[PDB]
């Protein structure tokens, strides 16, 4: 019992071969031609002939006249982003085991030294997004942090989006969007940094350049043009349903909405009511939901809760709220999705700019095998071990026979000469020695 | 002033043109064609005609004559594994703490559905890497584990390496290699369950697959031509150092040996034992070490054990023995490498085999932003949150405030609707709203 009341003509794979070329392109161009060809793809792509790398001076001139409500409002925000990254810091641990007697064996756990970030602005200047990596690249302990956002209407960087990079506390701010941004942190150009790790989110060029770069790099995740899932019963309130559908839908023509539902009178009350949300918006929001809700919309009914969490999950949205009974029921049974949102009361605008998760989350179904931005993805987690003479008794010779069986004759030697050093008097089987 | 004593033609860098070139076909072919490009591709490279997917009967039937002490042993190696997954897994703790007021947030650390394991069979059959993959994947509690390894010198699977598979609890097991498993894997060819996740060794085809496929799937980690550094004093024993990175040599023609060292005459003399100790081997690894030592293997002598954790860090070796007084401090310090082997007891090859720690390892500097395949690559840390409406009236009035400043309309109108719901006596400033 699974019924499509509204069905997508488009999904998130449907741009994926338009963003694979552009990025294919720009990459082997940047990889020839460096600076010139970022500078150039500047000019070309978002009018900017100004210097890249912001000095303190200009950072200072260009964010003086921000207000001090705005500032507080950011301030806000940066701290409950940052209460939640030393949270999620102190959930994974350092440790040492023995293992088989006189075998110790540990983690470490270690931040990446450069980070880059991006935060986007295009349709909108991503504030959020640019305190959303910041600060916690710095909750993680990392070092060095560089931060590109895009020259936003043929002006510099957004003045707020400035202050928020600046607040936060990165150490470099580069005047840089797109594709060309991805690069210039990968490959440190401008800075002669190169980022160990490179976070952030934005359209489909932005989201393809971070996974093709992937290697070079580290990333966060593939974090695309953005998503909204709700699951409600009947106890939802189809307004509310209606509005958090629409808040992620003006992001732009590609942004999906979803509606999972058991009850078909709450489907019929949110299909009917979006559209009018829609058409009371300005016109950039109007022209963005407009299109995406249209193109990539979906509502499907549902006949029980366990239908719903096989949709869901299939789904893996990056944004999932969850407008029922029983929430408890839902927290333990759903399992691929960015940022959970449970109950009415707080809802993914909320996530987006301040409750204190990261929004800087999985689309494209990513969610199936990873969560969001957090300091975990600035951590490497690192393994070391020591070992007592004894103890290489039973390992080397195991080592010795595995190795051989496997037609490795050198890792088998580097256990004889140990037991023959350690052992001179031991015999044991260390495996018929390869021959081919 | 660092002083290269010998100094290496090519670096992990040099193939990458060759690895992208094929890959990028073979992709394209796979994912036009299916399961057509793939049988092509496991006749023509392989010279396989069987079938792909093993029953029960053939896994039975294939590894009948294994012998009781070859089983021992592996399955001591399994045990090994095992209890350091375990013990890792207990390293990422689940938790929820109050940020603003009424504001709940949490960590949920949930397993993946699916993983993909490669285990390498070319040059040698890898049947430690074929347990590191699907004993670390139970050990995380994923419930379908798909395991492939390359058709082997004629025949299928090397029984070693399928009984390997078997014990460590792999779901379905597939005889088939290289490019054409990643793929089969992360696109769930022949079995109808494409990976969350695909992870393992190989060569550098294997895992530019690996991480072209970054996005449709996650990954452990770039794990490529095996890799090995030394650190080392004047407390070293050349012979055991030689050894060791004579040890890894043999892996293939494109594996880096590489030697940090404050003392000269340490240098001098591993240097004279290195090419003897090559000569000895038998052909298949003396092929590669002298033309992986050749081509790749490097000597450096450092003033201070300063500049050695420097030079250490930037190359970022997959694996880093530390053969050297006051290991406490090597390991306080250095903070690039895959995997660490403190004092001269325990070896690269320990590791490799049975010590416990996994050795699916980055290579090629991936080390700088991640540790190697572990349970923590197959958890998804999600975040969830819930909120009181009394929460709402801070954070949806920051909310409100902060997406007009963006320019983010509808994102505000959420904040809105809730506030004139839950509160509709307050009057907060929720922002000039947008027009354009
Ligand atoms: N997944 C997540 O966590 C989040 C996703 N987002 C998404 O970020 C996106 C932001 O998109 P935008 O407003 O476009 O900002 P953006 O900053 O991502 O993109 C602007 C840059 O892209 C370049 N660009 C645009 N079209 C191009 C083309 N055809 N070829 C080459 N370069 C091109 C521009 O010249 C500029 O440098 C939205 O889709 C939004 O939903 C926003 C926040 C978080
Ligand atoms: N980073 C790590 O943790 C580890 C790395 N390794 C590395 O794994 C590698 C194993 O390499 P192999 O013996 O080659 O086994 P493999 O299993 O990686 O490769 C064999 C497969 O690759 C295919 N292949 C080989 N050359 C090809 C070409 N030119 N075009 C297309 N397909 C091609 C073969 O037909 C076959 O399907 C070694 O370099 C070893 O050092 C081993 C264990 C762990
Ligand atoms: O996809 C996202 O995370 C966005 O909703 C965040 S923001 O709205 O751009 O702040
Ligand atoms: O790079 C590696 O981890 C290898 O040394 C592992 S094995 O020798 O192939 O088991
Ligand atoms: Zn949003
Ligand atoms: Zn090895």
């Amino acid at each position: 019992m699974i019924s499509y009341l509204k069905k997508a003509e488009k999904t998130p794979q449907t741009e994926t071969a338009t963003a694979q070329k552009v990025v294919t392109e720009m990459l082997a161009e940047i990889q020839a031609r460096g600076k010139d060809a970022v500078r150039q793809y500047a000019k070309q792509l978002d009018g900017w002939s100004g210097d890249i790398v912001l000095t303190p001076d200009q950072i200072r001139e260009q964010t003086k006249d921000v207000p001090a409500g705005v500032r507080a409002d950011i301030d806000f925000a940066i701290r409950q982003v940052t209460d939640f990254a030393l949270a999620q810091r102190e959930s994974l641990k350092e440790f040492s085991v023995e293992l088989h007697p006189g075998v110790t064996a540990g983690q470490r756990v270690l931040p990446v030294n450069v980070v880059g970030c991006y935060a986007p602005a295009g349709r909108y200047a991503h504030i959020a997004s640019a305190y959303m990596g910041v600060a916690t690249a710095k909750a993680a302990g990392v070092k060095t942090v560089v931060a590109c956002s895009s020259p936003f209407r043929g002006q510099g960087i957004h003045p707020h989006v400035l202050y928020a990079f600046q607040a936060a506390g990165a150490d470099v701010i580069m005047a840089l969007g797109g594709v060309q941004a991805i690069a210039s942190m990968a490959y440190g150009l401008f800075t002669g940094k190169p980022a160990d790790v490179v976070v952030g989110p934005g359209n489909k060029f932005v989201a393809e350049a971070k996974r093709s770069l992937y290697g070079q790099v580290g990333i966060d995740v593939f974090a695309g043009p953005s998503e909204v899932a709700v699951i409600a019963d009947e106890t939802a309130d189809p307004a509310i349903v209606a509005s958090d559908l629409v808040g992620q839908a003006e992001h732009g023509h590609e942004s999906p909405a979803w509606l999972f539902t058991t009850s078909r009178d709450l489907a019929d009350r949110v299909m009917a009511l979006v559209p009018e949300l829609i058409a009371k918006l300005p016109p950039t929001a109007r022209d963005a939901a407009t299109a995406a809700w249209r193109d990539y919309g979906e509502v499907i009914l549902c006949g029980t809760r366990e239908e719903v969490v096989e949709i869901s999950d299939r789904y893996a949205s990056e944004h999932l709220e969850v407008h029922t009974a029983d929430l408890d029921w839902w927290l333990a049974n759903l399992t691929c999705y960015g940022s959970l949102f449970l109950g009415e009361e707080t809802t993914v605008a909320f996530g987006d700019k301040t409750s204190g998760p990261n929004h800087v989350l999985p689309t494209k179904g990513a969610a199936r095998y990873s969560g969001g931005l957090s300091v975990h993805k600035f951590m490497k987690t690192l393994t070391w071990q020591q070992m007592t003479r004894e103890a290489t008794r039973q390992i080397g010779q195991v080592t010795a026979r595995i190795s051989r069986l496997e037609g490795m004759e050198a890792h088998a030697r580097t256990a004889d000469d140990r037991m023959a050093k350690y052992f001179p008097n031991a015999s044991f089987e260390m495996g018929t020695p390869v021959e081919v």
